[PDB]
């Protein structure tokens, strides 16, 4: 089997992806934000709390003949970004893009974070991590993608983000029209249960690459490029007036500016992220002051490739018995 579904940013700034998804019998269509930064399928519901709802379309277990509480089982979660969910736990059909997974772990929110709350475009988040950072307790769920995945025509899933456009996931094979070049792979380690890879280094704009490992994850579900500081210093030494500002909480610059490109190593091969992929707009309503897109991870523990980097390749997620991680350019 094979699936293929559009994801579509958000908003004006690519903040995030979101992608349809059916959930029950007859199918109950959610807008969810695939996230290969974690690994729990959770939904707004008939059971969150009915202060935390604010426009999200809500998943109702009561309504689907295919829905059956998972007994006893619970979830939590918390995030990079301080936001957090819990609940209870169903099991339901899941379709995606024609692609089909009975018997689903559907975790239901009984309270969500304010941020989610706030965002009334996101019904909830879709993992595509490593099934061992799966929060159900006291027996832990497998992803959407681990399960489909003995069903798949080849064990992989891509991510096909567009910078200001939709864009596309695509489900157990990899579409050859949709890159130019050549998939460049490089290894993955699941120590952390992340799609965690090493970058072999980085440029700024027209200037000389830099050969440096720089480990870090690919995760859907962050927004900016995180990396370390002296690789962010770099960056934006090259824009006149940038600079971190610990009120607004990175790296700004003036809005007035034309940014660099980034470049990032994959292997031998290089992608680049276009300078105005970089640039996240005012800092508030009307402000000269722009929000960069590459910040600093010193204060994470991790390096993320996120949104930015992604959007700007091909990323092929290959969940063969030895994962990998291919990277092209399109």
């Amino acid at each position: 089997s094979t699936g293929s579904a559009t994801t579509t940013p958000i908003d004006s700034l690519d903040d995030a992806y979101i992608t349809p998804v059916q959930i029950g019998t007859p199918a109950q269509t959610l807008n969810l934000d695939f996230d290969t930064g974690s690994s729990d399928l959770w939904v707004f519901s008939s059971e969150t709390t009915a202060s935390e709802v604010d426009g999200q379309t809500i998943y109702t277990p009561s309504k689907s003949t295919t829905a059956k509480l998972l007994s006893g089982a619970t979830w939590s979660i918390s995030y990079g970004d301080g936001s957090s969910s819990s609940g209870d736990v169903y099991t339901d059909t899941v379709s995606v893009g024609g692609l089909t997974v009975t018997g689903q772990a559907v975790e239901s929110a009984k309270k969500v974070s304010s941020s989610f709350t706030e965002d009334s475009t996101i019904d909830g988040l879709l993992g595509l991590a490593f099934s061992t950072l799966n929060t159900v307790s006291p027996t832990q769920q497998k992803t959407f993608f681990d399960n489909a995945k003995a069903s798949l025509d080849s064990p992989v899933f891509t991510a096909d983000l567009g910078y200001h456009a939709p864009g596309t996931y695509n489900f157990g094979f990899i579409d050859t029209t949709a890159y130019t070049g050549s998939i460049t792979y490089t290894a993955v380690s699941t120590k952390q249960g992340f799609w965690e890879w090493t970058s072999t280094g980085y440029a700024v704009g027209s200037g000389t690459f830099k050969s440096t490992s720089i480990d870090g994850i690919a995760d859907t579900g962050t927004t900016l490029l995180y990396l370390p500081a002296t690789v962010v210093s770099a960056y934006w030494a090259q824009v006149s007036g940038a600079k971190s500002s610990s009120s607004v909480g990175g790296y700004v610059f003036p809005c007035s500016a034309t940014l660099p490109s980034f470049t990032f190593g994959v292997g031998s091969a290089r992608i680049v992220i276009p300078g105005d992929y970089i640039d996240f707009g005012p800092i508030s309503t009307g402000s000269s002051s722009c929000f960069g897109g590459i910040q600093s991870s010193a204060g994470i523990g991790i390096n993320i490739f996120g949104d930015v980097a992604l959007k700007a390749a091909f990323v092929v997620f290959n969940g063969a018995t030895t994962p990998t991680l291919g990277f092209a350019s399109k």
